[PDB]
């Protein structure tokens, strides 16, 4: 495939242009007031939004390049979110606001080395100062206070948050369900959560949440590589003849078998879905077999002889329910007996005792947590199926923004955050005076989500700004009701976390830019 | 798929031209006389109609965009019907009205967050004032009243309808079938209807009600999700060979299986469609039960470990006949005997002293009402089949305006009602002078269709116009007699809640289209 | 207008223009809000009218060598 | 308005917070700082202020009612 190459300032121009464009779509949707974009879908009614992560999710660009400069800025405002549980536009609008500015100097003959440098250090400096803008929240009271607001005013969220926080710990694995009658419920209950995610997107069958989510799934936990789709096929038949979907933890999934899994969910055949087993090694089968312990399934390894066909149901293990993401895999209600769950963690209990070494200690006792420590679960309860489903849906922002703030508490909302740490250091220097502009265009930059979103709700950038400015602390004007004051007392307030991992990740995306020298693509 | 991004005012011009398009041929066809728009048709002659909603379902404009616009007047302008039972072209010729002007003015440098205020107040207030102006329809002289109206003089449908609600109450469910004599008919039945709709609109077998309607089916009460046709094939069969429809009313039918229901009344190998079935969690059991005892069909539930694979004919529910819709299913006539059903009625009857909440309470007389309660059958009776099923199609007509009224009264029918509630307030006034331009824009948006009708007609608009604003009540013109007099006397009455959803509605598509600042699409 | 502004006082013809610009943006405006365009130059014209006396008012005579010089040097 | 733009900052900053002062109360471009204009010498002659007020208003009355425009082919 003969490639088309482009160099230093034709590559950036073109960046910015793509950059542009997603940024100009995406932006005007900022404030509590943003303005609609329509976007068209194939058969039937266009649709109308005010959702950036929508917009965004939408743009690509002809011009290969323009696009390669949209689809950057895109990747790394998703994982800001990713990150977060928000940003994912500011990110882009402050992502737009270096890009603009660093690029022009680039263009005016100063230094890229330098300008990035400059920016580097105005981020490194306002993360700072948002860590000393940031109000703690880590009592129920604070708990139950930033759900409340993240749900919108609804204060039975906010409780419900704060209660299962206060159950299973501000860590402790909290999921929702969809609710049964017309009052919410918390529960306790056996089960556990690790750090892996679906092999492939196409296992998703809720789109919404990107996410994977089997009811009352049998549990393959293999310990092997799975390559061959013949090694699972008298499971497979087990499994579809119980009408019911199938999980597999095995070590990984591979080719073959995996886009098999694949096209067999695609025309739903049988619903199933595959994650890597957590860790790595020697750690990985005694972690696998807690998974067993817990579902009262059979681990499947090969170091003891035996093959994934001689497994019939008997075999795998059993929950609830499992949802699965990017990155997460969360079981839910484990039918494995606690006379065997209690007994493991009484062997694991006693492992620790028997550790001579501390990262053979923590890694112990992550073992004894995930286990004993069970999975809080939220049923949403409402009156009609519509509230219910919208309920549900708050409680997963809330819980987000929840165990957000915890980590790192909350700051004013409007933009205020970003607009007042760069008024504090304002007398930032660097050595270049490219370096000062690199500080400048970084400071200058942080001002754009405020004045963003003032231009959206139709008043003027400058003013609001300027006035925001003058203040300390979280004072700040609050775009929806047109008032000026304290923007945490007002309940408009963003977890640290996502003001900062936004900031971070705009500035990442935007030195890299700014550093680019080369841009390759395929022919038009 | 790369995309052609549109901005501020190349977005709003695009969206104004596509709304047009679909406005200026959809808007001759107003009055009482309209002027015929020929639509082609691919093989054989054209077809001449002066019927708005058919014009409307034939709009599609090249340039997307354009198209967008006119898309998203039809798709908003059809909720109003869907919620009213007409306005579909008022809402339409309304929507213009403000996107136009409003439009014009954003243009002009003037501020569209206010603009939208302002038409959203006046539309605010005139909803009051339709609510004065409005007349109650609430005995049955009122109720037999609109029906003759509305079922175009004739005396005898008003009664038949008058009589339904009589027997049933103005709640209770009331269809229509063919008639079998020369005579009405008037029955009340054994059956139900419930608030959910087709789940593919391939099951469609009369395009013209946008319905389906099955004869003498069997329906399949399964208690679960399904999923796959393989469950399925033992009871599809003995279906088929019976020579019959049948419905499945389970907890979901999912992608396989539906897909293939849908490609297997396709072809018309066997006549089949499926529907969510009613309320959700504790409360659905429980209501599937009811339907079971209503049609004396065997639920299905998974929890008693029974498959479809073990279901013989025996074990479906059996009605003389079913409807769906979009979103209603009603089931008419069921089998079901009434040594089962009084006695369920006499169980649930006791569930009700054993209450001791009020949600507990109502949600159970829900269920004693549809079971107990029944459905009205009327029999269309006429002389020819021709002037059967058209005479069939107005009763329905009438049925529809009937029930609106009843909910929210009747008001002068000839755009009269909208010119009556404007020139009250017009002295409205908002904040912004902006404000002010949104409030009127509103205003004279709201004369749009009186005008349209007078001109249609081919008299003069501004004189017939201004002398209706001259009188009050419901004073106004009658387009098809050229005489001023009591609009509502004179037999040209709109249901208060259809002049009233047609102006939401188009208010609301206004709003978001003054508010548009990017347009997403795919490329030319 | 900053030809005119010129013949007159050889100076401010940027200010003038820079008003015009400015009457005329926001006139236009008004008149696409639907305003009789006759009546809105009645009003600027009598808004001016206004404020040439305001003008005639607020001025202060210029009559020491200091003064001079500052207008000299502002200029 | 421009005067202050021409500086690159905001003008409608600096235009509210002289609205809100009195008599001769403006602000010096030049040295970024409010005060009394009379008694910074930021002295404009009266003739001239008022001349380009009277003659903007003059033609911009005219042109803000133009309805039709001739005018030769391209
Ligand atoms: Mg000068």
């Amino acid at each position: 495939a003969a490639k088309d190459v482009k160099f230093g300032n034709d590559a950036r121009v073109k960046m910015l242009r793509g950059v542009n464009v997603l940024a100009d779509a995406v932006k005007v949707t900022l404030g509590p007031k943003g303005r609609n974009v329509v976007l068209d879908k194939s058969f039937g009614a266009p649709t109308i939004t005010k959702d950036g992560v929508s917009v965004a999710r939408e743009i690509e660009l002809e011009d290969k390049f323009e696009n390669m400069g949209a689809q950057m800025v895109k990747e790394v405002a998703s994982k800001a979110n990713d990150a977060a549980g928000d940003g994912t536009t500011t990110a882009t609008v402050l992502a737009q606001a270096i890009i603009t500015e660093g690029l022009k100097a680039v263009a005016a003959g100063m230094n890229p080395m330098d300008l990035k440098r400059g920016i580097d250090k105005a981020v490194t400096a306002a993360v700072e100062e948002l860590k000393a803008l940031s109000v703690p929240c880590s009592d129920s009271k604070a708990i139950a206070q930033v759900g409340t607001i993240s749900a919108n005013s609804d204060e039975t969220v906010g409780k419900l948050i704060a209660e299962a926080m206060d159950k299973v710990g501000k860590e402790g694995v909290i999921t929702v369900e969809d609710g049964t009658g017309l009052q919410d419920e918390l529960d306790v209950v056996e089960g556990m959560q690790f750090d892996r995610g679906y092999l492939s997107p196409y296992f998703i069958n809720k789109p919404e949440t990107g996410a994977v989510e089997l009811e009352s799934p049998f549990i393959l936990l293999a310990d092997k590589k799975i390559s061959n789709i013949r090694e699972m096929l008298p499971v497979l038949e087990a499994v579809a003849k119980a009408g019911k979907p199938l999980l597999i933890i095995a070590e990984d999934v591979e080719g073959e078998a995996l886009a098999t899994l694949v096209v067999n969910t695609m025309r739903g055949i049988v619903k199933v879905a595959a994650v890597k087993a957590p860790g790595f090694g020697d750690r990985r089968k005694a972690m696998l077999q807690d998974i067993a312990t817990l579902t009262g399934g059979t681990v499947i390894s090969e170091e003891i002889g035996m093959e994934l066909e001689k497994a019939t149901l008997e075999d795998l293990g059993q929950a609830k329910r499992v949802v699965i993401n990017k990155d997460t895999t969360t079981i839910i209600d484990g039918v494995g007996e606690e006379a065997a769950i209690q007994g493991r963690v009484a062997q694991i209990r006693q492992q620790i005792e028997e550790a001579t070494s501390d990262y053979d200690r923590e890694k112990l006792q992550e073992r004894v947590a995930k286990l004993a420590g069970g999975v809080a679960v939220i049923k949403v309860g409402a009156a009609t199926e519509v509230e219910m489903k919208e309920k549900k849906a708050r409680v997963e922002d809330a819980l987000h923004a929840t165990r957000a703030a915890v980590e790192e508490g909350v700051v004013a909302g409007g933009g205020v955050a970003l607009i007042r740490v760069a008024s504090k250091l304002a007398d930032l220097r660097g050595q270049n005076e490219d370096q000062n502009v690199g500080i400048k265009v970084a400071l200058r930059a942080m001002e754009a989500p405020l004045r963003q979103i003032v231009l959206n709700c139709g008043e003027e950038p400058s003013v609001v700004a300027n006035t925001v400015k003058g203040g300390d602390g979280n004072y700040g004007y609050n775009a929806a009701t047109e008032e000026y004051g304290n923007m945490i007392d007002m309940g408009i307030l963003d977890p640290t976390k996502v003001t900062r991992s936004a900031l971070q990740y705009a500035a990442s995306v935007a030195g890299l830019m700014i550093t680019t020298e080369c841009m390759v693509t395929d022919l038009p």
